């Protein structure tokens, strides 16, 4: 039922600066894996932190009971986007035991082995 | 002897190309395991049992998981792996050599 | 006041050598309220460990540390196995990458 | 003036056709005890091995001979135990 625990640090966080076009294949897709096992919705509160600036606000989301969901730092937009090219931290919380694991490239880019 | 690990453990990440969990039983007593997989639109499919035996390891493809069904490959999935003993549960996602020489491969 | 995090932490692995490529580096966060004064110890494998490497994480800051730009006491070897112990005097969350996981990343996104 | 812990398992472990790095920050010897466990036989006596006080030590698993070599090709966990508080990292 509930593994995991309600809440997550991770101390990295980076997304490489681009152009102006959609963010390409070989740039760090940066993902947060959540798992609930749970049989009760997860409201997932995000909060980005920076080396000079304040905290940003609470990032809600919500992880339906017994399901996944992977969460790309980039698409993160409420209350603000997360500025490219910045180092970063966050910290999930969550009403119920959810768990986190941190991705730098997500399972597609890795899909390229393919030579 | 030793008893080392734990009972449960869950793994975020899980992803078929069209990754394996290593288990270790260090105890005395057989590892009776159960793997459940978890998806982000469908409901978890049901329990995947497997045996480990004791002081033994055993690396699962999760691509060898077929009962109760196959998993779905190119899909996001996750998993909760149980025992009635503890056990010491790993997973491995980047190989280094097979991404380090596959650049070689240009 | 998310005291989270802990006092210490120690990283077996160490080793130094365009813009998509990581490296060498410690990611701290401090979502405490209290300014973090970090303790930075190296250990080689050969000679012993060189003296307590400074440095403040602001309370509600982050602050990503490259290995290659510490330097005082002294710099770090380059092509030199190290590891090293992260301690502070408030709890902090401390996160690096293992060395293969990064060289095999970068490998990939290197790959075109 | 110790972190880590007296014991480490590694449930993978494989040597194709993988290093444990070892930390020691205390200030005793640390006397560590490596046992290989495979998926049909049984484990494979104690690897005996030291890692001087305050120093760290890579360890290949291929370097491994006595008791015995470990068998290439061939799907192994590990289990490392010390007298005194060490920091593993499986690579």
């Amino acid at each position: 039922l509930s593994i995991g625990r309600t809440c997550w640090a991770i101390a990295e966080g980076y997304i490489p600066p681009y152009g102006n076009g959609p963010e390409p294949q070989f740039i760090s897709h940066e993902t947060v894996c959540i798992l609930n096992a749970g049989d009760e919705d997860a409201h997932v509160e995000i909060t980005i932190y920076y080396s000079d600036k304040e905290p940003v606000g609470p990032y809600r989301l919500t992880v339906p009971a017994r399901r996944t969901k992977h969460v790309r730092f980039n698409d993160l937009n409420d209350p603000a986007p997360i500025p490219h090219d910045t180092d970063f931290a966050s910290v999930i919380q969550s009403n119920v035991p959810i768990v986190v694991q941190h991705t730098r490239l997500d399972s597609r880019q890795a899909e390229n082995a393919l030579l």
